[PDB]
DNA sequence: CTAGGGTCCTAGGACCC
DNA sequence: GGGTCCTAGGACCC
């Protein structure tokens, strides 16, 4: 009962897309990222860039003084959305059963293929060739028996390669593996880990789950689980969005409700435009708005709405802004709606 | 020197039975 | 004295 799992994931998908468009940045370092004077982060950087430590979420300050030379973009995501629309109907072409986790990946169930003669690695590699041939974009792949290993392979022999885990495998690969390189396992948990003395799966399955239970409660069991190699999660394909968001970080931090009202009514035609693209008649079940002080705190109140409504985002912000920032500066407004269910 | 797009989990009181 | 809704926060992912 042994499933086969594919993850495909792009190479430096935004600035792969901009090197293919315009073969003038092929080979200087870029990044897709907001400028310094704009307070930005990194999106995402070439191989050329990534030479210099140039990272996705490094301030864009700190990307430049590693990199003095880097060529910032602003990012065009038609063209990405573009690109994403085209691998994931190459995706198709091999399965039904795709579950796409962001723009540039997903992953496939080729469980129950008969192409490539079943072989889950014949596939990945022609759907990578695929992508190549018919995007001039490179991806690479992972291909093991559960979820997390498969998107781990994704990642041991990129770019433009892939890695195969089988099950024979799986207990060598686990024994060392990091507890960081656990999807979910991020920064906090893996420092709280290693401050217990858990390091990698090989230390997690010495645990007891008891312990595990009652020192992370669920997520515990997902610890265990994954530090033995299990990983039941189902190739989903049926996934819908729930929220839409708009929010905007100033170049300056404002102190005055009207120049958090004035950013609203940039935000508003916008969250308005990208509701009505997969909701036309605007119903909604919650709107709210987000405030980022300048002590970087941050704070959320949404609430029970029928349908979107400037006036009463307005209305909330200003409670918000009266009643939760203490005097401080803001550095981001931020406008939200949840989705009603089905 | 710290984005903008999201998902998921936790947790207290409200409301319900 | 349990189940679910409402809400805020926060880790995490891309
Ligand atoms: C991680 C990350 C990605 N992104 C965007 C830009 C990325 O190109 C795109 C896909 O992310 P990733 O697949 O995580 O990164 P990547 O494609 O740029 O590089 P790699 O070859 O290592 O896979 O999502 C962000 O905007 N912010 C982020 O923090
Ligand atoms: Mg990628
Ligand atoms: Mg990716």
């Amino acid at each position: 009962g042994s499933r086969k799992i594919i993850h495909v994931d792009m190479d430096c998908f935004f600035a792969a897309v901009e090197m293919r468009d315009n073969p003038a940045l092929r080979d200087i370092p870029i990044a897709i990222g907001g400028s310094r004077e704009r307070r930005g982060v990194i999106s995402t950087a070439n191989y050329p860039a990534r030479k210099f430590g140039v990272r996705s979420a490094m301030p864009t300050g700190m990307a430049l003084k590693l990199c003095p030379h880097l060529t910032l973009l602003p990012g065009r995501f038609d063209a990405y959305k573009e690109a994403s629309n085209h691998i994931r109907e190459i995706f198709s072409r091999y399965t039904s059963r795709i579950e796409p986790l962001s723009l540039d990946e997903a992953y496939l169930d080729v469980t129950d293929s008969v192409h490539c003669h079943g072989s889950a690695t014949l596939i990945a590699q022609e759907i990578r060739q695929t992508i190549f041939n018919e995007l001039q974009l490179t991806a690479s792949a992972g291909v093991a028996p559960v979820k997390f290993l498969a998107k781990i392979a994704s990642d041991m022999n990129k770019p433009n390669g892939q890695f195969v885990i089988t099950p024979a495998e799986v207990p060598a690969f686990l024994q060392t593996l990091p507890l960081a390189k656990i999807p979910g396992v991020g920064k906090v948990s893996a420092a709280k880990l290693e401050a217990m003395g858990l390091r990698t799966c090989g230390d997690v399955q010495k645990c007891d789950l008891v312990m595990l239970l009652k020192r992370f409660g669920k997520f515990g069991r997902i610890l265990w689980e994954r530090s033995q190699g299990i990983d039941e999660r189902d190739v989903n394909s049926e996934r819908l969005r729930k929220s839409v968001g708009v929010e905007r970080t100033m170049a300056e931090d404002i102190h005055h409700w009207s120049e958090c009202e004035a950013i609203i009514e940039r935000l508003y035609p916008e969250l308005e435009r990208r509701l009505a693209k997969v909701k036309p008649d605007l119903l909604i079940a919650r709107q709210g708005v987000k405030l980022k002080f300048d002590d970087f705190q941050q704070t959320t109140q949404e609430h029970v709405w029928p349908r979107l409504n400037k006036a009463d985002l307005i209305a909330t912000a200003r409670k918000t802004w009266d009643e939760r920032r203490g005097g401080r500066g803001v550095r981001l407004v931020g406008l939200h709606v949840t989705l009603l269910d089905p």
